């Protein structure tokens, strides 16, 4: 039973994040629990303060006409309990729910361990005969308690794009708003647990430049290449199948090379020292002791710069 | 209370995918959230535009008779909230829900990392006294926003088989429609993380052709064979028990061989170099240095062609 | 308000499997989605075809008395939506639901990779004053679409035991029916991924019979014994704690032996070749080269025969 | 509307287990599906057999006053459908439901692989003005069909503590009953899959007593110590964090020692055979060949006795 | 229909934990099942004891006005069944539910294996025209049965902050209470299964100080470094991505070093014993045999003190 207007009735929205949690890098989703604040003029139930009752009159959902405000990017129907409805005398309605749905926003894993994000929440509203434009009321949008969690992410800002986007969707215009949650990752536990350990094995790898034994040079360069897979696999696991290249997927894959040429050297420093020409052997071996850490440190500056500095 | 017809009443369907996500290769399911658009002539509630009210009249579900449109391949009862019902004067009803159910469509892992798919959504409708044929209205089927996700899959097209399939199921004909979601995989992260690393270990494996030590040739060929299982197992895990053979299950199993004969060689290059006949040893060893990468590259062309080129 | 009979009222049942999925070997359960067809004479609402209305009269569940048909082996209350109720003039009722519950049927893992199964679904019905016998109507039991899935299982037949079992359960007889789903496993992906790889490691294990080095004979027989645990563990995982012995649990455990005596040999071929008696060493080592694959192939024929051939 | 009594009204209870399953050693819970049989004198609806109707009168739940019988140790609200209600003439009510809730009973993992258990189900009932004592009717308690499952557990007995425990809980006495499900584990699959394999690796470990090579003695004792972790980890996983010590956690940890002193020996039989004193070496090595299996078999009798024999 | 007051109506709260379980260190949540005790003066339904009925009058929820008491940190809408409502004559209401929701409280993993915690449960209550202050009634707060579980945690105390926190949230003050569950971990199973085994491997690592062979010194220090990752990975898994440093993440990462310089030494004791200067070699090697365990034991006292002693 919608409110007879003279023009496109505006519905005023707001979101107060109460809880944030379980951001799931694999599925690219996150769970939010927040307030939903709606409001509109329904002159139809304006009501004579003096003449009866009091300042503001409390209704149940069934009485009033209420606008269907559906979330756009969501696994299932949102999950709200209603908190209070209060009609002002000028026929102005004040709605407040407290929903909790899991939200499907995509992430950009281009800088993986060192990445910043921009989560989205949507809310469309389809029209009937009287058009619906949604818009934001920025006093009920200051939504994000000084308690918002989000394990392993620093929360930067919850803002929103004032100007809605009015679509034409199946012979009925809808109106869609963009609520933005800006977060940066807590890269760090990525160092003691991935980055450093991954590097340490890589150095030990090429300790076999100061060695002459093949037996202990493969028991060396090879035994470390395995450990790398343990890390490649550990990392490849808490991360989705990007159609593009990650930063750690880069330096994790650049690494695979410095083991391949590493093994090449030890190998050559053999069909080169069984061909009685150790003239060359401990000449090559002597060089790798520099070429490597330098090509590396060079390629990491090349690689690093390639991703962040551009 | 169904609409007295003169012949099989047609119900006109449509689906606008709002969200796609969590395609689960193991369980062979995916979750979809979309619009469901139904419509039919129920002359029974035609209504004199001029004589009363307005252009179109809004009903609640309970009032009108509405057709039971059940999804065929679905874990549980679909999960829909109703969005609007609008009856035209000629007794024409306009229905719109916004459901979200998880869908059971099978996948063909024959080309695993490099595979394309054809997801299905069904919709039957069982009859009573007046028959039900369903059919598609292609203005409400253009369903798939320029935002449809599906992590790690490129979406190609959402179309549908106009001609329904009318069954006879337990003394009552049902009518089933075929909605098709065509997707190709984002093979790629499959390279830096599986294909390449898997290959690198295989090469190092057979570095033991340029070596004479048994101690360092098993510490060699064997230490890599393990790494392979770490990959076989990693891969075998994010994949169901196909009764047929995968492509990577092929080349992952073709590989097991090139380690077995690899180990055979190093082994023979021993009970052949302890039998003072290194005449033969560094003759065989010398050969393997070619036989292998060639039998391989040959067998991969043989293998690859076998799967895609046919 | 139950139908005044003159004797034990018969209720006629049937099930049309629409979907089968997620058979869970660990929990010994499976999920089914099907039609449930019930029917009985309730002379009490017979109704004069000519005198009023039409051929058959449609009721809601609340109107008619309907028999509580509870599933016996089920995690939770079954999960049904009602599809149609149609009363015939002779007072004969036609019921049809479309439930989906997860079913607790046990499995016999005696032949694990090569095992066939017999799933059960139950349906009791407790009496009040007029007794209830259930029984099957085999036109609504032909239930299993040419689409029934069940990943990694070949479905053989869905039949049912016509004669119910009438219990006395707490001073009220119930009537229970036995619906049988017969399935065989898709053993196969068990070969390229378990059986073969498991065998290959076992062979390499005992390549150390054609070797003299202890260093490379333990680096040998031992490095494979580990791989076996990787498989024992992989297999032990997708299988419950049987109080009996599996077939692959057998040959997986028979295997552990052929590594133990394998290691015994290499060990003895040492405190026997450091005791300057290589007379004996390369005599024993020479023999194992046959004793083993033969005791094995013999014991697998002994073992295999023991399970299937009896 | 509770039944005006002259003293504490007794409610008579009973449970017929229909299904048992998914006993979860980690969470310490199990799922049960059973009958719940209640009964009490509500003289208030006694009813003149001859004067009207019949022998017993069938009511719906809403009519009669029924006692709130809540389960004490349960994840969520129990999950019951009602099966039948029958009031006797003397005002005696006969209730019967068929619930299925998951039950939180603790387990004693002190003897882990060889442990017996005592599951609990509770049922309180809070009073109003007339007190409620619950008590058991042992004809509706013979609950446990000759079909009760419980994968990997032998079921011994379902009995119950006739005498309830009347609490005072928040100015209202409740009455709690103790239903006991006694089960022993099916230890066995624990042998071919854990116990034996775990032992075999331990023996091979100390084959390095009949060896002189350090290279092959570490490639020996060490390569097995890993295998052990694979088992320690496999076992530690299907088991909760006991604040006490398991039996297999014991013998799994006693084992870690026999690898440590095992490695100590091989190590010493080296900075003792490079100090040209093989006088001592193959004297110590010679001894370990006994000290070990004996200290072990001794410590296992010491250990085993310590747990079961006391 | 809220109770006309003369000032901010106080609502008196309380919680009786019946069950605690599944504390999930990764997600930082826990599941609780407890009583919720509310109470307030609604003079509006005071009721003449003598004049009619009895001492206290039982209502259903729909009759009385009841305050919306929403939990603040919760995944979804809490999950409560109502247990009893009793209105006193002075218009005083007595409410009792029995909810079960999963609770989002954060944890401080700074001392991981040896950490104590402080779980929170919240309860706000938004106002309308008459303000709501909540407050605690400490006879219905003694909530935590002598049965409260919480696997692998010792429960210390369930108390609550008497003084609520009255917010202004969107032009309506809410009133929030703090219920505290204080728990310490059952560190222990962390020793036989993580701490000790992790240490053992570390010692064996540096047995290669009493050795001269490079071949068996890398087959040594390296083979253990892998085992460490198996533990680093095992531990890193049952723990979230802290933006700070764990204690075991410390000593697990301090360890990585003592393997790196460990490998450095064995490596140097080679390009130093192939340079015919074993003067120095078995001088350095001789020293490491002390420097290491001491730098360690020193650094663990340095490390340990750094975390707990401050
Ligand atoms: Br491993």
């Amino acid at each position: 039973p919608p409110p007879i207007a003279d023009e496109p009735l505006t519905v005023n929205t707001g979101i107060y994040l109460i809880e944030c949690y379980s951001l799931d890098d694999k599925a690219e989703t996150f769970k939010v629990n927040a307030f939903l604040s709606l409001s509109w003029k329904d002159r139809r139930l304006a009501f004579d303060p003096v003449r009866s009752g009091v300042r503001v009159k409390t209704y149940e959902p069934e009485a009033i006409w209420i606008p269907e405000i559906r979330f756009v990017n969501v696994e299932n129907a949102r999950d709200a309990d209603v908190v209070d409805i209060s009609v002002s005398p000028d026929g102005t309605v004040q709605y407040l729910e407290r929903f909790s749905a899991r939200v499907l926003s995509p992430l950009d894993f281009r800088r993986y361990p060192f990445d910043s994000q921009t989560l989205h929440i949507y809310l469309i509203v389809r029209s009937v005969d009287t058009r619906n434009i949604v818009l934001a009321v920025d006093l009920e949008k200051v939504g994000k308690n000084d308690d918002v969690f989000l394990t392993g992410w620093d929360i930067e800002s919850f803002t929103a794009v004032v100007k809605p986007a009015n679509f034409a969707l199946e012979d009925r215009l809808e109106s869609k708003l963009d609520y933005q949650l800006r977060i940066s990752r807590q890269y760090f536990s990525y160092i003691p647990n991935i980055i450093l350990p991954m590097l340490f094995i890589l150095f030990i790898s090429w300790t076999a430049f100061w060695s002459t034994s093949y037996e202990a040079n493969v028991t060396l360069v090879v035994s470390t290449l395995i450990a790398h897979i343990a890390f490649n696999i550990l990392v490849e696991t808490n991360l989705p199948k990007t159609p593009y290249m990650t930063y750690t997927g880069a330096i994790i894959f650049m690494i695979y090379l410095f083991y391949f040429v590493a093994v090449i050297e030890v190998t050559v420093q053999h069909y080169l020292k069984v061909e009685s020409q150790p003239a060359r052997a401990a000449s090559i071996t002597r060089a790798s002791r520099i070429a490597f850490p330098v090509v590396f440190l060079l390629a990491n500056i090349i690689l690093a710069f390639l991703f962040f500095g551009f």
